[PDB]
């Protein structure tokens, strides 16, 4: 009754990356090698792990997954490396917070097979065919050096509604559950571009149907259900709506820095730059300038508010 997709068949709404990946698996696998490493970017729960995971399951690997975070001295690298087996997925997410020294261990690894750490004298050693599946929130700061060698390089993009609906209709289709079209529509106008959410939607949904209703999913059923999460008809939870209204009562819409705005929401940084704002970014609420963020017009007229009317 699991629902995360573990075949690239089952891989809904990103024709392209599945198109791709099932060509260069099946080529991989055709001459018994290794898959090139691989770059999988885009927004948090894009299905930037899935992706991972399915790869591995596709090419009939392993996967050993870890995080930038996680190594913090070359030899958690290495350690890893000098544990896989010939044709492994080693899967680092978060890719792009490896500290750069740690990274430096990374080149002659891709691109040779081939451990070289220090111990103070150097050691190298021969490594397995591998495939390293790197993922990060977008690619723009990784390196040139090791943006460069990877082989493959997948973008995902936020979904559109009618792929999240099909996607939200396959899981209630899993889960045993009963839907109809309009409530499927109705998660997934709100599921803010992304399957992870959309599933998650699902399921307390679900529950409110369960409790509430008749046991099936439909356009009331899920409206209420969402009214009660305290998601609003665009998709916005709370922290969407607590940004968007701090940037128009304590910055008189922007603009305002990063570091001006992670403050006074008391978010980090990170938060603000990777989970909430691309999306809003995306469906034109927020615009990123050279003196920091402004709300849209679109901002004030999603609350009812008074368009301002004043000078840069
Ligand atoms: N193309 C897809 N079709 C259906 N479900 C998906 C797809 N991509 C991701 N998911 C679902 O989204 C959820 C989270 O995906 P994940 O791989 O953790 O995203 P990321 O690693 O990019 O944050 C999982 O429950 C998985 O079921």
């Amino acid at each position: 009754r699991a629902i995360r997709p573990l075949k690239l068949a089952d891989y809904i709404g990103q024709p392209s990356v599945r198109e791709q990946m099932e060509l260069f698996i099946h080529a991989a696998r055709g001459r018994q090698e290794a898959l090139d490493h691989t770059l999988i970017f885009g927004p948090p729960g894009l299905g930037k792990t899935t992706l991972a995971n399915i790869i591995a399951q596709e090419m009939g690997v392993s996967i050993k997954s870890t995080s930038g975070p996680v190594l913090e001295r070359p030899g958690d690298l290495a350690a890893l490396l000098t544990n896989l087996e010939a044709g492994d997925v080693l899967f680092v997410d978060e890719i792009h917070r490896l500290s750069p020294i740690v990274e430096e261990v990374l080149y002659p690894a891709m691109e040779d097979f081939q451990l070289d750490i220090m111990i103070g004298r150097s050691i190298k050693l021969d490594l397995p065919p591998f495939t390293l599946v790197g993922a990060t929130t977008r690619a723009g700061m990784l390196t040139n050096p090791l943006r460069d060698r990877f082989g493959i390089v997948q973008r995902l993009e936020f979904y559109n509604v009618e792929d999240l609906a099909t996607i939200v209709s396959r899981s209630a289709g899993i889960l045993g559950l009963e839907i109809e079209p309009q409530g499927a529509a109705e998660i997934a106008k709100r599921a803010r571009g992304t399957p992870r959410i959309a599933n998650r939607l699902l399921r307390r949904v679900r529950d409110f149907a369960e409790v509430r209703g008749q046991g099936d999913i439909t356009r009331v059923i899920a409206d209420k259900a969402l009214n009660l999460l305290d998601v609003d008809e665009r998709g916005f939870d709370h922290l969407d709506r607590r940004l968007l209204l701090t940037m128009i009562d304590k910055f008189d819409g922007g603009p305002v820095g990063i570091d001006n705005l992670a403050a006074a929401l008391s978010e980090e940084r990170h938060t603000i730059e990777d989970v909430l704002e691309p999306y809003l970014i995306q469906q034109g609420y927020i615009m990123r300038t050279p003196r920091g963020r402004v709300v849209t017009r679109h901002a004030y007229l999603h609350f009812g508010l008074n368009i301002p009317k004043r000078l840069g």
